[PDB]
């Protein structure tokens, strides 16, 4: 009766310990981590590894404060004193003491994204992976190669199947996804719930609450006057080398689109420290680093972007897109390294060049009328699912699930 | 589960590895002892805690060497290297990592006296304890105090209990033995073998073996017209001074002796490791024989002709011969004067003469034809009690139930 | 770079911590105990390892609330939620993280009884040891014998040895203590101070107060016009018995004295804790009332007319207020005959006289000053000899030489 | 008083013991390998990994056998005991307590191919690379990608460069070689010994010794009256298929080959072993012989008239003796078209003529005498840029290097 994994987690508890090693609290958390541990009124959350108090687990958290605020409540942050979160919850630091105390107690996880393979998800705590957006690009099982630094394309795919095998309900927002996940994430369909992203709520819920669309516009200090136009390009290895001005030409949409309009950056954080706006105050609005992209899409007259998965969110709306792939040659030629016919069935006309793309804006309601037939078709198929009940359904499965936990 | 006691073992074998302590060695045993280490073949033998290749356990070996070669043999000592053993069996040094090994894997256990509570005794093993001696002096849970250093008397019990609750066989040389080891050793009477000592055997079996007899004489260098007197005080810590340099000459008084027995008699002292070589014997050469250091104590037995002794349980040893016993008792007066910390009255019924003083012992020697003859109603009574078991065959006993034991394991 | 006594504290605290023991509070504090922790205005108190808010600790502790009230005062308790500490001490539970804090943090210890070896006496810390009384029994180094379960006398003294070694003072209420103490507890004299106990302050500067008298008297709802006598006998195992259920009431004979005094005089019984709850003393209300709980002594003894004890190191405290004291000694004959188990000689210079039975003691207290006359002398030998230090200046003694010591430490 | 990562080391060996892993000789050795350990006049051979008693490795230990019969040769193997070692060398198995005290103790290791890195090369120690042969395909650093299993272009790239900086000597063959080991494998030509390599020493020595000559043959049971072809292909991944059972016979028509080739020739067929054992070879006796599993590659060009080949380092072996080559490439299409993944200019500069069809080649091979005078020009070339190195010497250079070395460390 020699228990020899005990044997090895003492070994390296001890290791770390007499080193002074960080991960003290991993393995010591790893030695001690009992069934027991676990309370059945404690929920854990966390969004992105930790970054942001932020989409589905942030709405899933937002309903259930306010229909069942006797449960504890537990964020997890890479740095905690930097995230505001309403309500109870208390806020843990990753790799803290207490980030381990908490996810050894909590009877669900809930997440957007991979929580770490060194966490045990016991047979007696419920994981709840909303992930993060309809699939454009392969991933995961679905990917060819990987040269990713450190692992091997079989390492990085027996990984992440050994995280999704923990994946006790996976959320989906549409046929199509599924499909995919089923493949690409090795799931069983019993675990797949087709109900929307909770964070896709507020796009059919608050749409029209001008109270609150106005509250998000003064919030971002826009002018009254003037349309919202959103650019969300994808990151690109490519362009990093003080960085070449975008590629869409800000001094000429200026020139063209700034008697009529804003325009809304949402850069990745390191092109945002790198963009010089200055000129464009009133008419160019860094946006990088807000917090919820779902009411940026709420005020949004049109959506620019290029090979990114915002464009299923933002489709819910019905509003037009636009497509600047100046890239597109070099990505692949005819590249099938997407899950769909990209060429053909998006809601909206690929640009390659951004100088036609501001005379096409110039007019927005000829664009509505040109490819409402193309964009119905992109409603119907990618989010003719959304509720706008997501995170309720969520809440309540949460509630009924720590229910019968506290009866035998 | 959690297992604790393991993480326990862990903890403690990671502390001795990682500063360099020597019972590293025994963590590690500790750690990994399964009850699935033991070969039934597998026989450990050690005596006075590795001290000697001797006593019982020794008389057992030979034993099963001779009608039982097959199986595989140990034997523990503090020094290997100074012991030498006939046979088959290998020698594993006391705490090495061969020493638990031969533990870990052993059947049976065979020895004369406690065993290491370190050591672990698994349900799957047989611990066999032949102890060695009929009492004399009140022992284990019978004591009323043991001032001993460092322990007190509750603690010092309570691990004398968990040693004898490990044994699973205990060899007893009579009934008054059986009674005795029954309360002092918290005995349970299912697990006592009346049986004798295989160490006594030979005193049974060899007695007149002329030859035997003379290969004993011969190694010793004994003169051959004299007769033989054994001398074994027990030790006395009232005697030790001055570093151990020099020792007052034995109160016996071998001056006197040699000049009363010098022509007849040659006098073997048995005596403790002490005093032994802090004896100078200049001037008694072929009359007085240190026999301190000579292997086989029952050998010395077979070539004498009477014992001298005071209190020890070699008396009742020696009384198997039914010769002569004389008790020089010169510090009875020390001794408690009416004292009752000995199991049977040792003012009445011993097999001989209590002398408080060695000029009239002296005498009383000269003569040893009535000596017999004066006290053999004696002799023939403690014989009876304390010696009327052995048939000299519990050497035999004892392979024979080991043997047996192993068969039925073998299945 | 990883010294081997850290490792070794560092491996019992994985222990402690994955093994849930209670311990791993203690352990925690024994790896990260600098040096460095010490704040100078820290000051910890503990009278009777915790049990209490009482005796001369108390008194050091009053007396520096009222001149250095801005140091960071802590008491240490068992049960600090059952105890009242006046003015501005937090109080922590011993073996609490906050107890070893604490201890670590302090620049001085106050106590009046040993302190556990688990805790660090540093070099940067100054402990005060107040002990608690004159002593009348042989202690310590002076023990001749210990039976006490589960230790030995030398593993007792050397602990013993180990505690006084860490007092950096020691508080001294005569010569005879001092020359005592030099021995019982290997001191030197260079660390004695020779000032008188702080809880004996208010027997010299109070006895005249008669408003605190007052306070005294009605809180224990003493009748008016009676006089007092306190009763205070040692414990004694010989009368346990029962569990401690119903005990045989006291050999002093409540009944006699409530018909021979119980007009003039009111009796208070200070017994052993597992006595006084044992006693029912219904038939006495408002004769003889049971003060075993009373926070404070001193106080007990200011109110009190005479004392009545045996063998007590209070008969040298009460001494302070030259008062008639008496000695109901009723075992006298069991404890030892010429019993030198004693510093002093009991059989004759002490303030009172012994008495072996109870009834010529009632008798005696008819009329008390004429005991007072009788005695003059001897109570005036017994003040000069064992209570003549007391200046009634001990806590300031103490609180100004702490006082003295954290302004240094300051720099 | 603990060193970090003797910690370490000790931890990893916990763990193997307790475990029972085979890897706990290794532990052990971590734990005890000192710079002490080093014996000057010890010597350790290997090649390929163990596979094999062969090339370069072989030849300086057969040198050094002849001369200095008195050093501690050690010869290691994957399984010693189907390996024959001439000589006085003794064996070792991989992996075993021995393979460990070799290298430990060895003041030179003589290898053809990448040690392993949790073996430690000391400071006071020699490691003589000999590599085993001119490049063709990039190697090491050089190589773009490399998608092989359980590890990264990148880690791949560090544990070489580890590798190769534990290398003191690295054996060229020529220039051309040097340039590129120089970039590839990270060396300083201060360490770079171009003398061309001992397993090519026959070549130059014996390609004349007609004894010689005729023992390979007749070893081989190979014909009188006929000449010798050999081939021998790289491996390809794309022709392995049906688990290996049966293969599509070779591209290179073994049923032409003798209708053409039968009547003068015998054909070596010198495969991959997984070929080797798929080759049905019945119906081709005396004129394909398979000779896949021969120990020494080149006795087996000494005794060929010419060498098919395609991709392989064997043509600069080969190359020194100035005999005719053919490069039957039936795959260079797919081979990325215009390949520079190798280091030379193939469709170029190479000794003979490149045929993707195999039976021009045989019409070809029909005339030897014609293609050596309308190849010669081409043959003459190749031998100066990478063969006019060799003096037949390589062997006695690393032997009377390693004497040298080891006069030194003897003091
Ligand atoms: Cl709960
Ligand atoms: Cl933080
Ligand atoms: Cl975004
Ligand atoms: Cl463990
Ligand atoms: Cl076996
Ligand atoms: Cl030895
Ligand atoms: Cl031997
Ligand atoms: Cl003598
Ligand atoms: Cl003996
Ligand atoms: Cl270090
Ligand atoms: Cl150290
Ligand atoms: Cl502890
Ligand atoms: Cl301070
Ligand atoms: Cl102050
Ligand atoms: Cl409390
Ligand atoms: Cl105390
Ligand atoms: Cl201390
Ligand atoms: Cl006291
Ligand atoms: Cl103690
Ligand atoms: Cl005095
Ligand atoms: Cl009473
Ligand atoms: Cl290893
Ligand atoms: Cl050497
Ligand atoms: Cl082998
Ligand atoms: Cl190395
Ligand atoms: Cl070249």
């Amino acid at each position: 009766a020699f228990k020899v994994n005990q044997f090895r987690k003492t070994l390296r508890h001890v290791k770390n310990i007499v080193l002074r090693r960080k991960n003290k609290e991993r393995s010591l958390y790893d030695l001690t981590d009992k069934e027991d541990n676990v309370k059945p009124k404690t929920i854990v959350f966390e969004s992105f590894g930790g970054k942001n108090y932020s989409d589905s687990p942030k709405y899933i958290y937002e309903y259930m404060q306010k229909y069942y605020p006797n449960y504890r409540y537990i964020w997890s942050f890479k740095n905690p004193d930097k995230n505001v979160v309403p309500g109870s919850a208390e806020k843990v630091k990753r790799n803290s003491a207490e980030y381990y105390q908490a996810y050894s107690e909590a009877s669900h996880w809930v997440s957007n994204a991979r929580t770490p393979l060194y966490l045990n998800k016991k047979e007696n705590q419920t994981y709840i992976q909303t992930w993060h957006g309809t699939p454009l690009k392969r991933l995961a099982n679905d990917m060819k190669v990987v040269r990713m630094p450190g692992t091997t394309t079989p390492k990085y795919k027996r990984n992440f199947n050994r995280e999704t095998s923990r994946w006790d309900y996976l959320i989906s927002p549409n046929r199509y996804s599924t499909e995919i996940f089923r493949s690409a994430f090795w799931m069983d369909e019993e675990r797949i719930l087709e109900i929307g992203y909770p964070r896709n709520d507020v796009l059919v819920n608050r749409a029209n609450d001008q109270e609150y669309l106005d509250e998000i516009r003064t919030h971002l200090n826009l002018p009254s006057d003037k349309k919202v136009i959103m650019y969300a390009p994808t990151w690109r290895d490519d362009e990093f080398v003080y960085l070449f001005e975008l590629k869409i030409d800000l001094d000429n949409l200026y020139k063209e689109l700034g008697d009529d309009y804003v325009i809304l950056l949402r850069m990745h954080y390191l092109i945002s420290n790198a963009l010089d706006l200055s000129g464009y105050e009133n008419f160019a609005i860094d946006v990088s680093n807000y917090n919820d992209v779902s009411e940026l899409f709420l005020i949004s007259d049109c959506l620019i972007t290029d090979y990114s998965s915002v464009m299923f969110d933002y489709g819910i709306l019905k509003r037009p897109q636009f497509f600047f792939a100046y890239d597109i040659d070099k990505y692949d030629k005819g590249l099938r390294g997407f899950y769909m016919n990209y060429m053909e069935d998006l809601p909206g006309p690929i640009y390659t060049e951004p100088y036609g793309l501001a005379k096409e804006l110039k007019n927005l309601d000829k664009v509505q009328q040109q490819y409402q037939e193309k964009i119905d078709a992109f409603y119907d198929r990618f989010c003719s699912v959304d509720n706008g009940k997501a995170s309720q359904y969520i809440g309540d499965l949460i509630h009924k699930d720590i229910k019968e936990q506290l009866e035998h």
